[PDB]
């Protein structure tokens, strides 16, 4: 891909893979997921990056606390996707990655993403504000004004979730990490949390209904040697409302909420 | 990408994506075989088909029996790879698939793949000689002379797997299929068993040393809702592995293979 005439966005061309789709034919919402990964990675390099000179000194690293999807039409095997990303800066809350996904042949939005980063110390694990040091090496690299993949003034991605009580009406347990499920420094890549969330929707629900919305809070990282309790509950279009946590001492990992549509 | 001149082979380049990379920044065996996977799937739709009209009538299937990769050089994150893809009868046995892996800037030959396929009925599960019907159909998009990937006389590829003895040495216990490894038909992808051959391997190991060579034979496949155990033993600068993919719960066999590894 490449940075737009502005360099303040980021655009990539993707063809969905055979083993990137599903029963239906079409990607998979963490095919989508790994996809958008991608092309904020190509973004960061486009332009010498994430973590700034100041981060590294400071071992300080962006790390996902939210991660918002939504998406209108899921590419076919062998369809083109076009992906345009962009960042803006949320003060000292920290950051937020926007992404918009189009048809390549009719040009139309089948797609859109939001997530918010915040700054994390790598080894103590704790958040911190973003320093104006920080904040003058990339916001030259964001638009000033602001552009929001969901506009709407209050909507879908800035909702509370609320925590999941025992008993969860689905549950799938005993879900460890594979090698396959770590990035290039051995952490538990953040699609997989995704898939492990949707592993506790039954069968039958993935068979008749279409996976519209998808909200995520990230509240722990699960380790290579942790092993992961998926539990849902149904709060209805279909609403579940869903936790993953230790499977031991019971410790939140992730909440999060799904929406799908009847096919 | 695209069928060559003769139209007896495809090729297609591929650029290593971030999340497809370990710990070396450098594509993952498994990342290789989905590759593989991607490349003979568009050479089958290039050419019309990898189920014939007569195999569809006959709810016949071809199946991998085995697997045999050899990677030299793992391509970085960002590199662009070149995979060539032909098959080639192999009489009423079945079919062979090969690939060639290169460096696009380069040119020279960073990995090697063979994979042997067979017929199955798709309901049964019984396996059965390719008839002249079936031939006929797909002889016209294979190399007439032999084109072998793995030439060599004493190679690797054609070696008998012994099945590994309890204790082993090493084991990952417990492991289950989600939804991302199954493929567009719900059934386990063959990549995945690749995954779990390679859970038992200590890391330590994964941590100094490179994988050169890994032969995998299918036996069994792998249901969405069973667990598989994952047993490895030394056999051996290079190490050797025996491998072995079982039922967690009746002991019943549905892989086997070997691995060899290099010091990095
Ligand atoms: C514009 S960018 O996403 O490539 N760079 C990052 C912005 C947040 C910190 C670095
Ligand atoms: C050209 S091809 O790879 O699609 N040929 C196949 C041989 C086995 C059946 C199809």
């Amino acid at each position: 891909g490449s940075l737009t005439e502005d360099g303040l966005s980021y655009k990539e061309k993707f063809v969905v893979r055979s083993y990137e789709v599903g029963s239906n034919k079409t990607a998979t919402v963490e095919t989508i997921a790994n996809l958008l990964q991608e092309v904020g990675c190509n973004h960061a390099q486009s332009v010498g990056f994430a973590t700034t000179t100041t981060m590294r000194k400071l071992h300080l690293i962006w790390v996902t606390a939210r991660m918002h999807i939504e998406i209108y039409k899921y590419p076919a095997w062998g369809d083109v996707v076009e992906i345009e990303t962009w960042c803006q800066s949320e003060g000292r809350i920290g950051t937020r990655r926007d992404w918009i996904l189009k048809d390549s042949v009719t040009g139309e939005v089948t797609g859109r993403a939001t997530s918010k980063w915040v700054m994390m110390n790598q080894d103590t694990r704790r958040l911190q504000k973003v320093s104006d040091d920080v904040r003058d090496e990339y916001l030259v690299f964001c638009p000033q004004e602001p552009r929001l993949a969901f506009p709407e003034e209050n909507n879908r991605s800035l909702k509370k979730i609320p925590k999941l009580e025992d008993p969860a009406q689905y549950s799938m347990i005993g879900l460890k990490p594979r090698r396959a499920d770590l990035d290039m420094n051995q952490h538990v890549n953040n699609v997989t949390y995704i898939g492990w969330v949707l592993e506790s929707i039954p069968q039958e629900i993935v068979d008749t209904h279409e996976l519209q919305v998808i909200t995520l809070d990230y509240r722990r990282e699960c380790q290579q040697d942790d092993v992961v309790d998926s539990l849902t509950t149904t709060t209805s279009d279909s609403q579940f409302l869903h936790l993953l946590r230790l499977s031991g001492d019971g410790q939140e990992i992730n909440r999060g909420t799904t929406l799908w549509r009847k096919k």
